[PDB]
């Protein structure tokens, strides 16, 4: 048996075989964990039903995390198959697209800045509420961020906001349930290219650009977000509470390259 | 004064506890021709008492909730200062029960977007808002609390808000640099007011002045002082920082 072999744990937002959410499903059942997973729309029902089958897992519920009632249907779903379980993933991340066009304070507005702060910020906590009765002591739960949240990155606008929220978020989360034997983390994860890379501009050329300045001199892959995710939520990550993760390849600790 | 011939607007002063009554008049010290906003009737005769306490006759309505009101006060603005040189945003605010007790139990979805909306949107709502009118070295600041960088309790969304807030800063200092706008923030310790009202401990946690360099607690003629200097040519090379105005109480750790 590997790590993670007798915890049961959520993961939410796998929509591809190239999201963050699929290498990381993969590196926890790899390490034994029991699985269960959501999707937003029923577009996606059909695609997410298979990934959980491929993992062996017969979980898998809708849940779209704008909507109070929808979270907490789901983990009462979810309470059928699993009264108790080992913690979950948050992986889902939303602005709406025109926001993150140009310059910042021209494409900010109202409603940009809240859709991107309920659904990349407050979805986490929105969760926990939903399914803290649930969690089993030695739990562990754990976000996805963006170094966008500690510097002003161009075209990234309001979701470093978002993220900057969202990391203040797990800080306070870890706080509040470190007690009752529940640790909250974040991976901040380098670039990669998933379906939130599109339809981003110069995208491309970014990642070239930050494969070249990155000192382990290449562009980190959803499996080595997978294995530190896995860990994360692992007890060998017992004595880890409300940090921020930088699973970067190195990136962002450098400067001034070449 | 430092801070002569420039003409900065100064948000959230509602008692002469406030912390931008501290910052106004010590801008109005160094020679800056001020300009006022208060946020209901109820606050209207108390902004327009120091206004006049500081030869300033610019007072107008702005609630930072609604864009068209905000638009208004530019637009009103606009008619005394076509052009200004910055303004100072010294405004939060969360729904009371959001600040009581454990953070996962006490925050909602709307307490959260209350939070966000009033203490870090509506930093770039403003920028957004007078970006036009903005002279070259013009300096944009704001206020905001440890709570961002570190999870303290009772502080709970807040935090969320404040860590946005900074963000905003730098984005804000970022997009606006190139225009000769500089975008800041001072992060000021615990002071008495605001209003801060209906807060636990409070005095027991008045009681940081054990545990901070300078042993005491930072004053509104300290954060004053700070922010017309971040607002002033003396802080040309500074911009889109997080300047601990503390006592270096951030910086300490284990003080007994
Ligand atoms: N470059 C990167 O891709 C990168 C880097 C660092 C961090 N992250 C973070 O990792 C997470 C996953 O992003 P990704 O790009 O790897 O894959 P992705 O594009 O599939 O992630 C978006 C996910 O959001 C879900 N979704 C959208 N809005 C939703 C909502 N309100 N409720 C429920 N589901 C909804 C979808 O199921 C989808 O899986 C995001 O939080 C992102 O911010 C990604
Ligand atoms: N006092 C502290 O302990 C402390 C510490 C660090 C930072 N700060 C920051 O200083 C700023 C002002 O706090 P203060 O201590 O001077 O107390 P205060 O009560 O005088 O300031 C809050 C201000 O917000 C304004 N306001 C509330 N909602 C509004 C809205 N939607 N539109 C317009 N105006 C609105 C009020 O008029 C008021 O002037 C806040 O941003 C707070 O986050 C205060
Ligand atoms: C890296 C990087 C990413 C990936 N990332 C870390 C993100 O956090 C992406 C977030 C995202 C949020 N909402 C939307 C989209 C992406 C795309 C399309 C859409 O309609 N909405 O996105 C960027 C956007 C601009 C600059 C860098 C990046
Ligand atoms: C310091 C400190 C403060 C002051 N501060 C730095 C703040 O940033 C905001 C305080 C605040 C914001 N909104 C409201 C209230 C206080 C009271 C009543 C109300 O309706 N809304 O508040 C705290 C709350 C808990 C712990 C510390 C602090």
């Amino acid at each position: 048996m590997g790590f993670l072999s007798g915890k049961r744990i959520l993961v939410t937002g796998v929509a591809s075989k190239l999201s963050i959410a699929y290498g990381i499903a993969q590196a926890m059942h790899r390490e034994g964990a029991e699985l269960a997973f959501t999707y937003q729309n029923d577009k996606l029902k059909g695609r997410v039903e298979e990934f959980a089958a491929q993992l062996g897992s017969d979980i898998v519920l809708q849940c779209d995390v704008a909507e109070d009632a929808s979270i907490d249907t789901m983990f009462a779903e979810l309470g059928k198959v699993w009264p108790k379980f080992d913690g979950f993933v948050h992986s889902i991340g939303f602005a709406p697209g025109d926001q993150l066009d140009g310059d910042y304070v021209n494409a900010v507005t109202r409603e940009g800045f809240k859709i991107a702060h309920d659904i990349s910020s407050y979805s986490f906590v929105a969760m926990a509420k939903a399914c803290r009765s649930m969690l089993n002591p030695g739990s562990a739960l754990l976000t996805l961020s963006y170094l966008g949240a500690e510097r002003a990155i161009p075209n990234y606008n309001v979701m470093g906001l978002a993220k900057a929220s969202l990391e203040a978020n797990v800080r306070y989360m870890a706080n509040a349930m470190g007690p009752e034997g529940v640790r909250v983390n974040a991976i901040s994860a380098g670039p990669i290219r998933t379906l939130a890379a599109s339809g981003i501009k110069d995208f491309r050329k970014m990642l070239a650009h930050c494969e070249a300045v990155t000192p382990i001199r290449r562009t980190v892959t959803i499996e080595d977000v997978g294995n530190s995710a896995a860990f994360l939520c692992s007890d060998l990550s017992a004595g880890i509470s409300g940090e921020v993760v930088h699973v970067d390849g190195g990136f962002s600790i450098a400067a001034m390259n070449e």
